[PDB]
């Protein structure tokens, strides 16, 4: 009896009153159908992953997180790397190191079939830091890496989703050399598609807003982009604001349309990973931020976008999540293999 759960994976350990055992090492999970809370082991548990940056659930239901080693682990290693872990969930539940990649930050993690893609981000190339266009592909099956076709532009803090076995990279930061009185980077409203059978990136229809730190989810092969920081149109230096905008993309038709705006402007997680997932044809935003300060506690509330009714519903308030988390993921889980909520 497996069911699809919203897993709010993070290594934050605060904000949950725990009398008999420590929930500081557990991550909040939510069944939106039964409205029941579960807990899964956080990636840091034991000698695991110190920092979580992003994650994916691959086609075969494997839960993947990518991040950085703890300072203790770094101190015993010669090189700093992107560290990729996978959750193991068959009565012996744990996080295991899967594979490592050349260090980057603010990259996006994609997945198609049995492959992982590390996309863009900031890297150190010839002892200089720059936003990159490079895309590294990891084959789980062959346990090796291949540099594939690069992005058509340098991107950081962008998002990626998969629809019908293609990657769609969305928004983010990109260098600009058009205007000498503008910051070095501008926000992007661009949408790029990667076709793995062709190893080729193409430019698709753009977003109405240039943006970053927004929610993403896929419902019935359409992309939902919600909230974020940005500005209408191409970013030419105009002021940036928190958005309630919902933009929905259809790949087959290559067009965007608006959705019902969110109840309030909302930012995704500070990792720029998604705070939203899709369960049974409905979209769930699991918490979010109303401002961009580093000290704001995440809103401990779960919103639903019912795309059929075409409206927003409050599903749950004051949920038992930590003060932050690092990536919202949906996977088929057997909730008997998970940790119950605290007895209080």
């Amino acid at each position: 009896e497996t069911t699809s759960l919203l897993l709010c994976i993070g290594n934050n350990s605060s904000g949950i009153r725990s009398r008999h055992r420590s929930y500081g090492d557990a991550s909040f999970c939510y069944d939106p159908v039964s409205r029941k809370t579960y807990f899964i082991s956080s990636p840091k548990y034991g000698e695991g992953l110190g920092t979580v940056c992003t994650g994916v659930v691959m086609e075969n239901n494997t839960i993947i997180v990518a991040g950085e080693a703890s300072a203790s682990k770094l101190s015993r290693q010669k090189n700093k790397n992107v560290e990729i872990y996978r959750y193991h969930d068959r009565g012996n539940q744990f996080w295991e190191k899967l594979c490592t990649a050349e260090f980057r930050e603010l990259y996006a993690l994609g997945s198609i079939h049995n492959d992982l893609y590390v996309i863009g981000g900031q890297m150190k190339i010839k002892n200089q830091y720059l936003i990159t266009n490079c895309v590294d592909k990891y084959s789980v099956e062959r346990d090796n890496w291949k540099r594939v076709s690069p992005l058509p532009l340098q991107l950081a803090c962008h998002a990626v989703v998969t629809v019908n076995n293609k990657l769609y990279v969305i928004g983010g930061w990109t260098p600009q050399m058009d205007l000498p009185d503008e910051e070095p980077d501008r926000l992007s409203n661009k949408l790029l598609q990667y076709d793995p059978s062709q190893d080729q990136w193409s430019v698709r229809a753009p977003m109405k807003y240039s943006k970053y730190r927004f929610s993403t989810a896929v419902v019935n092969s359409e992309i939902y982009v919600l909230g974020g920081i940005g500005c209408v149109g191409q970013d030419k230096g105009q002021v940036r604001k928190c958005l309630d905008v919902v933009e929905i993309y259809n790949p087959d038709g290559d067009f965007w349309r608006e959705g019902p705006p969110m109840p309030s402007p909302l930012l995704s997680l500070r990792t720029n990973s998604t705070n939203a997932g899709a369960v049974d044809g409905k979209l769930y935003v699991c918490g979010g931020f109303h401002g961009a300060d580093r000290h704001e506690v995440i809103s401990k509330e779960i919103l639903e976008l019912d795309p059929w009714e075409n409206q927003w519903n409050v599903v749950a308030i004051n949920v038992l999540m930590h003060d932050s988390y690092d990536v919202c993921l949906v996977a088929r889980m057997n909730p008997r293999d998970l940790i119950p909520p605290p007895s209080d």
